[PDB]
């Protein structure tokens, strides 16, 4: 088990636009197109993103690409971000894919902003970074997602993807 296919598991893969759990537009692997209610913001979006006249439509390779770009994307954030460079630098490495999963969902300043969990992670007290992280708004809304971000939190193994 690794980030990839870790996120795969969580995000799914759909060629054709989509909306999110949020109602946004989305394709691929999780890759969020706008938040903007037009599809046509989001065919334009989305061509510009491939470089070609898609349609809405868009490959398998072609997801894969946006996706190696938005796993890129997320570490580098989180490596860029002061407040997440270190837990990131004090995690093992099963946790450390557990804090990219949320940031890529999430978005960085939305992580960023868990102070009280972050702190809780970098001091190591899994089980109540657990608890903590649990009343969230982002857990509420995606439980099941967030159920298996936060078992990988407390007990550091891959188990809630097996
Ligand atoms: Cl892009
Ligand atoms: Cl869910």
């Amino acid at each position: 088990m690794n980030i990839f296919e870790m996120l795969r598991i969580d995000e799914g893969l759909r060629l054709k636009i989509y909306k999110d759990t949020e109602g946004y537009y989305t394709i691929g692997i999780g890759h969020l197109l706008t938040k903007s209610p037009s599809l046509n913001a989001a065919k334009s979006e989305l061509d510009k993103a491939i470089g070609r006249n898609t349609n809405g439509v868009i490959t398998k390779d072609e997801a894969e690409k946006l996706f190696n770009q938005d796993v890129d994307a997320a570490v580098r954030g989180i490596l860029r971000n002061a407040k997440l460079k270190p837990v990131y630098d004090s995690l093992d490495a099963v946790r450390r894919a557990a804090l990219i999963n949320m940031v890529f969902q999430a978005g960085e300043t939305g992580v960023a902003g868990f102070t009280n969990s972050l702190r809780m992670l970098q001091q190591k007290r899994w089980d109540e970074a657990a608890v903590n992280l649990a009343k969230s708004r982002w857990y509420n809304q995606t439980p099941n997602r967030a159920k298996r971000v936060i078992t990988t939190f407390r007990t550091g193994t891959w188990d809630a993807y097996k």
